[PDB]
């Protein structure tokens, strides 16, 4: 349960991989990741950086057989980035607020 | 079980989506798709066109919890294509040789 920021990391939540490594900072894009056993009714996908945090948008429906999650990327804090900004994506249980190890995801401009 | 080529289609195998819509005709690229309940020990991923058929490369291991499959794309018949050639990707049970509905995937040159 060892600490990793304001929240807590676990070996219970794990993100195997995302289909798209990058994407535009506008957000809204529809992506989908693989993971281990997750509780469809208690799970979220969060994008973050030291000072910004964005949640993906998806329904319990979008969670396929507890190991995949189709979601819609949140827009990046600033939509006027001029550079490729790669942040952190990771899972997190609502209940115990526990998170998973992050995966790098990079926003791009238009 | 209605016919669709030399083989047979079913409502038992379904490909929800692939992470990458395209890729180079060289093949070898590592992709992964979503699908419904598949038998890890009886399933394959085939790329085809009316006159060419290629199989993806993956192990029973690469099949995650029966709904996702991480595989390696086969090279396209001709690696000297000058144009974007989009073929068909689909599942198929070894035993009953039954297939699924195809999904378009397009090879590209270098």
């Amino acid at each position: 349960l060892v600490p990793r920021g304001s929240h807590m990391n676990t070996s219970e939540l794990r993100i195997c991989r995302i289909n798209k490594e990058s994407g535009p900072c506008t957000g809204g894009e529809e992506l989908f990741l693989l993971c281990d056993k997750v509780q469809k009714e208690d799970i979220s996908v969060v994008f973050s950086t030291a000072s910004w945090e964005g949640r993906a948008d998806f329904s319990q429906a979008d969670v396929h057989r507890q190991v995949a999650i189709v979601f819609k990327t949140p827009p990046y804090e600033d939509l006027e980035i001029s550079e490729p900004v790669t942040v952190n994506v990771f899972l997190q249980r609502l209940t115990d607020g526990v998170c998973s190890e992050p995966l790098p995801f990079t926003y791009l401009p238009r």
